[PDB]
């Protein structure tokens, strides 16, 4: 449709960076969600924001903004995801901030196709670039290297040849 999330796995594993967006602050600490796993909630309690103790907490945190967080926990049947800001280190910031801008991109491109031929994003993603993405890393170096290498495309098997025309085509151009 018009979103979806960016890897195959729904759950984002123990010490991955994820990129996040508070959404609020509250007593506890900060509500946040996971921008590149469709939007699921992430919390980070107060302890795990910094060193200090804020008590004046929308000093440190900007509500709105992006920002970046290792996982600590992840509980399945609640759907529960324990974060931290504290614990990245600068190196972190800067390694998952590339990620997630290729990461951002691949799926812009997808979802152009997902609207113009009319068809669900999640599929795109289970027949193109998770694939494409589980050969070379990631998708959106595939998309580089197609541009001078029609061999990658190979096995991928489109839900119509027709899309996957219109995407070699719209990697092209820009």
């Amino acid at each position: 449709t018009s979103h979806c999330r960016f890897y195959e796995n729904k759950y984002p594993e123990i010490d991955d960076i994820v990129m996040v967006n508070v959404q609020q602050i509250a007593e506890m600490g900060a509500y946040v969600k996971l921008l590149e796993y469709d939007n699921i909630e992430g919390m980070i309690l107060l302890s795990e924001l910094s060193r200090r103790r804020i008590r004046s907490i929308q000093k440190l945190i900007r509500v709105g903004k992006n920002d970046v967080a290792v996982v600590l926990r992840v509980d399945k049947e609640k759907g529960y995801i324990d974060l931290s800001k504290r614990r990245v280190s600068s190196e972190d910031i800067i390694k998952c901030e590339e990620k997630y801008q290729k990461s951002k991109t691949v799926h812009s491109i997808l979802r152009y196709c997902a609207e113009k031929f009319q068809i669900p994003l999640e599929e795109l993603y289970k027949t193109i670039a998770w694939p494409l993405s589980r050969k070379f890393g990631h998708a959106y170096e595939a998309f580089k290297l197609s541009i001078i290498d029609e061999t990658v495309w190979e096995g991928i098997e489109p839900p119509s040849k027709d899309v996957l025309d219109e995407l070699k085509n719209y990697i092209s151009k820009r």
